[PDB]
């Protein structure tokens, strides 16, 4: 029942602007945080800005400070990010998401094409298994996080999905074959079984300490 439907990306060049609109459905709008998050072509998630729930506080990342603009509508429950004085460095597929750092829904994205922090380091890249394979992930702080580690999958061309949150908790709705471990600086992600359905890419987040920062990712493929 919960939506999240984006609109307002496209093609533009250096300097133009643009305005996204992450229309929000099945919950009440007004009483969470939202945030936006873009995915550069081929590259791994960045968080972009975020807003307060009754839209007073709003942070930014430092890429897109002075540019992007988050802004909210409580009454027809809309998100808002103006982006102007756009570059190719831009360039990427813009979610938003629900939530301060859990981030338990994302939107379908929308594409925009222009023409320090605590690292994540994800093992292995990339893996190739079949059906009923016992898959392992590892994902390597920089520094202590202590639990603040969540872990999200990504299936091709569509839109991020909370997997595993404070580590180890199972997110309400996902199959039991998903596991989280981890303590300090190290965390496992764990896939029991490997089941079709389950090759995409499986990303790591911290938000122990702001900005958030995502993993390489980890490519489980056929």
């Amino acid at each position: 029942e919960v939506q999240l439907l984006e609109s307002g990306g496209g093609l533009v060049q250096p300097g133009g602007s643009l305005r996204l609109s992450c229309a929000a459905s099945g919950f009440t709008f007004s009483s969470y945080a939202m945030s936006w998050v873009r995915q550069a072509p081929g590259k791994g998630l960045e968080w972009v800005s975020s807003i307060s729930d009754n839209g007073q506080t709003t942070t930014y990342a430092d890429s897109v400070k002075g540019r992007f603009t988050i802004s909210r509508d409580n009454s027809k429950n809309t998100l808002y990010l103006q982006m102007n004085s756009l570059r190719a460095e831009d360039t990427a597929v813009y979610y938003c998401a629900k939530t301060p750092y859990l981030f338990d829904y994302w939107g379908q994205g929308t594409l925009v094409t222009v023409s320090t922090d605590i690292q994540m380091t994800q093992s292995p890249s990339s893996l190739s298994a079949s059906v009923g394979d016992r898959v392992t992930i590892t994902c390597r702080a920089s520094q202590s996080i202590s639990s603040y580690l969540n872990w999200y999958q990504q299936k091709p061309g569509k839109a991020p999905k909370l997997l595993i949150y404070s580590a180890s908790h199972l997110q309400s709705g996902v199959p039991s074959r998903f596991s989280g471990s981890g303590s300090g600086t190290d965390f496992t992600l764990t896939i029991s079984s490997l089941q079709p359905e389950d090759f995409a890419t499986y990303y790591c987040q911290q938000h122990r300490r702001p900005p958030p920062t995502f993993g390489q990712g980890t490519k489980v493929e056929i």
